[PDB]
């Protein structure tokens, strides 16, 4: 259900290109060029509201929060 | 932004693309669809990188072994 064509596929070759430029923190830095965008998308898709975001995400309000104060985004 | 080294041309335009023609299709479990979209793929370049080796895989990936088996295996990459 996520295209752009199955989105893992760009997330390989994102990472293939990468490994052609150099680590200890891969896990971390993909989370956040992924969980950055995805919490973009679904604020604008609820116009702020919380709790519609976290309820769509599937966690709660408290760990939406939590992530978007670790992004910067608050 | 955390970082721009990951480009397929940001990989997160391509992560914003996939949710814009998602939504243009209730949801309640979008973090886990993401998450198992981008973990896979991860743990399977990461391992061809280190050629199998388990603990040069989860050095580069900053999580311990425990854990990067756990992910493999939720994954039936093990």
């Amino acid at each position: 259900v996520l295209t752009v064509k199955p989105l893992r596929d760009s997330v390989k070759q994102a990472l293939k290109n990468y490994f052609a430029q150099l680590v200890n923190d891969l896990y971390e830095l993909v989370l956040a060029e992924v969980e950055q965008p995805l919490l973009d998308m679904v604020m604008q898709y609820t116009r702020g509201n919380q709790t519609r975001a976290a309820l769509m995400m599937g966690i709660n309000r408290g760990t939406l929060r939590k992530k978007l104060k670790k992004y910067g985004m608050n």
